DNA sequence: ACTGGAGAAAGAAAGTGAAAGGAAGATAAAACGGGATTCATACACCGTTAAATACCGGTTTAAAAATCCCGTGGCGCGTTTTAAAAAATCTGTGCGGGTGATTTTAT
């Protein structure tokens, strides 16, 4: 990410992306998975969220065929 | 001649691999101290007796005990410090289903 920790360094202008996007499987554990990096962006980098940087992509999870 | 982009030089600041050495550990050789045997030899217990000591009666006298006056330092009180012990609060960890990853050899 590039911008540091610690509130000391931590610089919110130094950030190397403008979209960071979540995109994990499509089961529970990805569920899972995304609350735990949601947990982590609030409570370590308010400043991104609230600016608007963070998205969640939605693949799909079954594909159906006749004929 | 002039402008602005771009590439190359040059210079200064940060990360790096290697560095005696020394306190901090670690590991062996040595000196020590505490049990099992083995007796010869000195020690414990039993009769006999001369002698050394305990005890009583009455002095005494010099020394220690008893008594009075006083002037202090050594305990007692109140109030602070300061370690020491106790109660309270954090830190790891493993049990069993789940998610995702690493390494070395032969031909």
């Amino acid at each position: 990410l590039g911008c540091g920790i610690g509130r000391d360094e931590y610089n919110p202008d130094k950030l190397r992306y403008h979209s960071i996007i979540i995109m994990t499987d499509a089961d529970v554990d990805g569920s899972h998975i995304r609350t735990l990096l949601l947990t982590f962006f609030y409570r370590q980098m308010p400043e991104i969220v609230e600016r608007g940087h963070v998205y969640i992509a939605q693949p799909p999870l079954y594909k159906v065929k006749k004929g």
